[PDB]
């Protein structure tokens, strides 16, 4: 510690480590980009793009590394070995559907969501699945305990019902899911926040 | 162990965590899956896709699961906390161009080669850069030993140069680098079987 996060005024790719971090209890700093510091910013960031993370003397890049790094600073990477594969796996068919919607969102709103939210069920389905398999889909998505995936796959769910406001209802463990992990009492405190309520999910206004 | 990866007759995102096994002195099972055998097998695929790869009764999917799975398992994920953060992150960096080129390569061959091959010295500078920051380049691109990031690198940075064979022309220590790392001696062994040889980089015949 102390962390900042440094990114553009929107949800994006970094309300799932909000969460995390808002549901272990920390606080960090919030420094805002706009249109006009963003030009200048940009060659100074390794991979040219937003989130930067501090956390002390450390600077990180990319938001599933940022995700991984306090998954492992707070104990939220499995219980094992083999759990801690089963948490990337699961990041990374999250990280697949975050980028399709990414480009959805950005490049082809109109003409593509139907297509999109006609496909959608075939990439909820796994998460189903995964739940079911794991302690009557009464838990997490893998284990007893809460991994930086859950966090990450709950953001997935809840922007994609604001897509799709039905999308969910094929899959009554992931509904069930998006309910109970939203009513933890620092999650629900900070979906209420107005830090959280005012700002878009993505940049350009779409949704 | 034992190991065996299911995939398509392609090197594409296989070749890394092949070369990582290789150089690790690991044998392994290929399971070859064709145009007839995959729409039976792809509804029992947890995200419907390959890679699958299983590690004695664990079976994974998503190929930088996998890797950062035999990260682990071998050492190869640096050697603390700070180290295990960065590399991440230059995996990240290494798997959004992999995006990139996969998307040029399945959807827009002929027509993007040119605008991609433009914009190619911007996306390749932060890999330069990381190399610079690093004992001057000739060491590995997080600190002094390989990690599963330097063998996906490494193949990321080998397709791209049958792409376009001039790419690393102005990046002295990314060019040092590729020849450095691919005359490692089971890494060079692996690059000249013909198991290696003999597979196309892609599925549809383009390079
Ligand atoms: N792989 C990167 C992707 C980050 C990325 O695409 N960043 C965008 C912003 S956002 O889409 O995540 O909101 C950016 O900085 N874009 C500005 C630019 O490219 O100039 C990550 O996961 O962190
Ligand atoms: N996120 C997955 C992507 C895998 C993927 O794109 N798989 C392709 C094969 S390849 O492009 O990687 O060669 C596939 O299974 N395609 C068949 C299908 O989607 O039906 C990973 O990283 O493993």
């Amino acid at each position: 510690p102390p962390y900042t996060i440094t990114y553009f005024p929107v949800r994006g790719r970094c309300e799932a480590m909000r969460m995390l971090l808002a549901d272990q209890d920390q606080s960090w700093k919030e420094e805002v980009v706009t249109m006009e510091t963003w030009p200048p910013l940009k060659p100074s960031c390794l991979f040219r793009q937003l989130p930067k993370f501090q956390d002390g003397d450390l600077t990180l890049y990319q938001s599933n590394a940022i995700l991984r790094h306090l998954g492992r600073s707070f104990g939220l990477y499995g219980k094992d070995q083999k759990e801690a594969a089963l948490v990337d796996m699961v990041n990374d068919g999250v990280e697949d559907l975050r980028c399709k919607y990414a480009t959805l969102i950005y490049t082809n709103y109109e003409a593509g969501k139907e297509k999109y939210v006609k496909e959608l069920p075939e990439h909820l389905k796994p998460f189903e699945t995964l739940l079911s398999q794991n302690q009557g889909g009464q838990a997490f998505v893998v284990g007893s305990q809460i991994s930086f995936a859950d966090y990450n796959l709950l953001d997935l769910l809840r922007i994609h019902q604001v897509l799709n406001p039905s999308c969910l209802d094929a899959f009554p463990l992931l509904s069930a899911y998006v309910a109970r992990l939203s009513a933890r009492p620092k999650i629900k405190a900070f979906l209420a926040s107005p830090e959280h309520v005012n700002r878009p999910i993505n940049g350009n206004g779409k949704q």
